[PDB]
């Protein structure tokens, strides 16, 4: 599927989950999160064609749209569907708090 | 915001539903569909920040990976967040049948 682990086992033309590695303050700069330095936020590039994962009913309606005229640029937007947690460490003022973000990660990406 | 009010009133550079009107058969040629000959199916292209209507926390997170670096490929996905239904009318076999589709049509887009 368009997981993150059928995308790093071999190679595909339609949409799949690549490397995005960020690191926190590297490319995000965020001030408000100390730890980790960062995380496997991994993303997701590439078209995405019908049977691919469709999410949406107009994803499969606009999917084919392109399919179907070369050259058209109004295809469907890959994203991640499932996400996961994350455990940081940031501070209030000056205490210190650890915590999870939800959603922060990316396990798998389908067409919305 | 992002929805197919606002896109069609003034100019932007993020994210904004775009027309897209498509004709079932013109352009998905779909043949399990007799009428209408189509319908607005709208859609949304271009880039997406952070603010910019943000669905998961992921698309903060990305939206500023690329807004940080200049030439990023891997920014986010901006899509269909709300749909419609679509009035249609097909044919099993010999029976007509009239139905309404499911979020088969874009009323806004956001950032998945």
């Amino acid at each position: 599927a368009l997981d993150t682990n059928y995308c790093f086992s071999s190679t595909e033309k339609n949409c799949c989950v690549r490397q995005l590695y960020i690191d926190f303050r590297k490319d995000l700069g965020w001030k408000w999160i100390h730890e980790p330095k960062g995380y496997h936020a991994n993303f997701c590039l590439g078209p995405c064609p019908y049977i691919w994962s469709l999410d949406t009913q107009y994803s499969k309606v606009l999917a084919l749209y392109n399919q179907h005229n070369p050259g058209a640029s109004a295809a469907p937007c890959c994203v991640p569907q499932a996400l996961e947690p994350l455990p940081i460490v940031y501070y209030v003022g000056r205490k210190p708090k650890v915590e999870q973000l939800s959603n922060m990660i990316v396990r798998s990406c389908k067409c919305s």
